[PDB]
């Protein structure tokens, strides 16, 4: 077990968690201003995000917060506290997500164009808000600016893969 | 200053604060799910709103989370860590609350329909995020459902008379 401390302490940092609503989420803090993402359970399950631009301060000791906004509309604020591996999110759904959650499942880089014309285009009101706390199955010191952490679509399989030790190499690459 | 451990401890709490941008504002903890607050600085100084729904967690020993979506499509996630005098609030503005901000200068309960009308009505993207620290300058025992906490428009030394202890009367009641 390390105790997480400092900013630095938990940039780098590689997330598997499941929240108690059911969802299991993975993310990663590349560096001090951009996250990855990628979504194995719930609504919009088989999702990934490469390169998003996020605040991320540290609360106060060992306590992390992150928001950021998304190209469907989405906006999310995390609070990590990890010495507890426990975790809270509250995730603002636009109405259109909720609806026609398929049309954000997919590798949104390449298909940026597609979530802000949807956006526009379809409902944003009521919102759906899900607040929810979740328990953190996984932490691996990835590093900063690693390419090979969120680097393709989520499989069945994949969660384990990774909290079984059989997906990265020593250096934390891919096999 | 009460040392806070309990999400008993929070509800109830009257703040002011300034965020590290010099905006500041005025929240109550009514109850476990409602909010009341007031703006007397920045974009939408002058503002107020009372029995606004929200979900209201303790993450973790005096560190507390609110989360809650608006009438105008603002979305709001505000950390309390009242044990250090700090806050640290993301708000989530639509593109038209940044192009008006004037519309949403108001009681909001009286213009629901206003609101309402303004989202669907002008542009949501792209958002205006506000990621800041604040500062506590004031912590009041208001008790829970005390209606009097945010009851009218602020004025000008309006904190400042909160602050100077010559707003309310010794059972938290304006008078
Ligand atoms: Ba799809
Ligand atoms: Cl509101
Ligand atoms: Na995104
Ligand atoms: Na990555
Ligand atoms: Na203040
Ligand atoms: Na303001």
């Amino acid at each position: 077990t390390k105790t997480f401390k400092t900013l630095d302490d938990f940039l780098g940092t590689h997330f598997i968690y499941t929240y108690d609503n059911g969802w299991e989420y993975e993310w990663y803090a590349k560096n001090d201003h951009t996250v990855d993402y990628r979504i194995h359970g719930g609504m919009v399950a088989g999702r990934w995000v490469t390169d998003q631009k996020a605040d991320i301060v540290m609360l106060t000791e060992g306590i992390y917060k992150i928001s950021w906004t998304s190209p469907t509309g989405t906006d999310v604020a995390l609070d990590f506290m990890p010495n507890e591996k426990k975790l809270h999110g509250t995730i603002f759904f636009p109405k259109w997500v909720e609806e026609h959650p398929e049309i954000t499942v997919t590798y949104q880089n390449e298909h940026i164009d597609l979530m802000e014309q949807s956006r526009e285009k379809y409902a944003t009101y009521p919102k759906l808000v899900v607040p929810e706390f979740a328990n953190i199955t996984y932490m691996g010191d990835a590093g900063q600016n690693n390419e090979d952490v969120i680097s393709e679509a989520p499989y069945k399989e994949m969660p384990n893969d990774i909290r079984n030790g059989k997906y990265f190499d020593q250096n934390y690459h891919r096999l």
